[PDB]
Parts: C-alpha cells; sequence; structure tokens
C-alpha cells in the first residue's frame, strides 16, 4: 500500500468461474484500481525521448532498472525504460517489465540482459508487430558482448531462441520466447495458448534453480500484455499453493511496481478467462 491501497478480492472457483463471465462486474473493479501513471516531467534529462516509444508510459523511479555500467552517474546512459516486478508472495526482482526494444535502445536492452544475468526473454508480440528485430539472424556483438542464437524451435503458439551470450573468459545461455498467437479478440476460446507459455516459462524459470535472475517480459509499451503474462503466472503459483486467487490483488502489485500493467479491461478480463480454464484444467 505504499503509492496507493491496494484492493482484495479473493476467488474460489465457482467464483471464478462466474466473475470471469461477468464482464459488468469486471469493468466496475478494474477501473477503480489505480493506474499509478508517472509524470512524464518526473524526467528531466536531455536525449530522454529517443530512449522512450511512448511519451506518457514511462519506469516508476522507485522499481525502475538502472544501467550501471559504464557509467552509473550519467542519467542518460543509466536509463532503460523497465521496471523490477515482485512476483508471487512479493519475491523480489522475478521479473522484468519494459517496453519492447527500439532502434536506439537495442544495446540497451541487451546491457540489462547481460547486466542482470537474466535467463529468459518473454516477447508477446504477432508477427504483424509494434518492435525492433532486437536478435540477429546468427550473430552480433554489443558493448563487448557476443549474441549467437544457436537454434530456432518452432512451436504452435511460439518461438524459441536458445542464445548465446560470451563476453571474456565468461559465457550464459538466453531463452527467448517470442509468443505470436496474441488475440485481437480475448475470448474464453483464445485462452489455451497463453496459458501454454506462461507454464512453459514457469517450468522454464524454475530448471535455473534457486535465486533465478529476473525474467524480462515485453511488449509494445510493457504494460498491457506484459501485465497479463505477469498476472497469469503470479495467479498459477496461487491457486497451486492457496486454492483460490486474487487477480485484483495481484494488478493492484503490479501496478506498485509498474503503472498501467494490464491495460484495458480486455485484457483484465482474459487473465480471468484464462485463471478460469487453469482451474478447470487442475481438478482434473
Amino acid at each position: 500500500n505504499l503509492y496507493f491501497q491496494s484492493m482484495s478480492r479473493v476467488l474460489q472457483a465457482e467464483e471464478l468461474h462466474e466473475k470471469a463471465l461477468d464482464p459488468f462486474l469486471l469493468q466496475a473493479e478494474f477501473f477503480e484500481i489505480p493506474m499509478n501513471f508517472v509524470d512524464p516531467k518526473e524526467y528531466d534529462i536531455p536525449g530522454l525521448v529517443r530512449k522512450n516509444r511512448y511519451k506518457t508510459i514511462l519506469p516508476n523511479p522507485h522499481s525502475r532498472v538502472c544501467l550501471t555500467s559504464p557509467d552509473p552517474d550519467d542519467p542518460l546512459s543509466s536509463y532503460i525504460n523497465a521496471n523490477y516486478i515482485r512476483g508471487y508472495g512479493g519475491e523480489e526482482k522475478v521479473y522484468i517489465a519494459t517496453q519492447g526494444p527500439i532502434v536506439s535502445t537495442v544495446a540497451d536492452f541487451w546491457r540489462m540482459v547481460w547486466q542482470e544475468h537474466t535467463p529468459i526473454i518473454v516477447m508477446i508480440t504477432n508477427i504483424e508487430e509494434k518492435c525492433t528485430e532486437y536478435w540477429p539472424e546468427e550473430q552480433v556483438a554489443y558493448d563487448g558482448v557476443e549474441i549467437t542464437v544457436q537454434k530456432v524451435i518452432h512451436t504452435e503458439d511460439y518461438r524459441l531462441r536458445l542464445i548465446s551470450l560470451k563476453s571474456g573468459t565468461e559465457e550464459r545461455g538466453l531463452k527467448h520466447y517470442w509468443f505470436t498467437s496474441w488475440p485481437d479478440q480475448k475470448t474464453p476460446d483464445r485462452a489455451p495458448p497463453l496459458l501454454h507459455l506462461v507454464r512453459e516459462v514457469e517450468e522454464a524459470a524454475q530448471q535455473e534453480g534457486p535465486h533465478c535472475a529476473p525474467i524480462i517480459v515485453h511488449c509494445s509499451a510493457g504494460i498491457g500484455r506484459t501485465g497479463c503474462f505477469i498476472a497469469t503466472s503470479i495467479c498459477c503459483q496461487q491457486l497451486r499453493q492457496e486454492g483460490v486467487v486474487d487477480i485484483l490483488k495481484t494488478t493492484c502489485q503490479l501496478r506498485q511496481d509498474r503503472g498501467g500493467m494490464i491495460q484495458t479491461c480486455e485484457q483484465y478480463q482474459f487473465v480471468h478467462h484464462v485463471m478460469s480454464l487453469y482451474e478447470k484444467q487442475l481438478s482434473h
């Protein structure tokens, strides 16, 4: 309750199924949740306009990712439009929510990946787009790190790139999940593919072992789709642990970390469809 008083609505199975199908109650609830957007005038940095795809969608200062190499003291050099996001139960820095890289921010995004030892990127952008193609066909170096795409795995609903990051003696792997099945219509029947992504990614995160480095999630602005992904992930853990979901409270927690997470009412509803689905699957 740091930037606003968070809200709660604990759903057991039956209310979750019913809630997901009550759009009047969903909007009533949704449009009461504080957006917690940042005043653009918060950042007074020459050159900053080139670093943001949208002038009004900015990282909240208190949780922004600051790029400490090569000049932690230069506002511009240290800036990226990204926030650390708490996961389930408030675990610090489970995800990073960020905008889709733009031409002038590609090198910055990789700086972030390296700084953070990020093992997994989730990119949620249709093939028809917006977002810049920030990874190489095969290989490229930025700022002393060699990005090598080692393999492209095509699945029904995403393409998985296995990437090598090299600098010095040292070397790390990265999984890059490009999700291409994001619906224009957020109807129940378009929920299974996002569910499958969430599950594939939480498994992969588990496989990283104790204290996983931050998972980078991005769509155009880093709030709408990005927020849907992350809330769904959190609520999957909550349902499995607690036998209930609290998407209201999860959304609130998300918006404390980064303003506008889950941007639309149709997105909010979609998280409910997905979680209704999962609960049904989990009962078998």
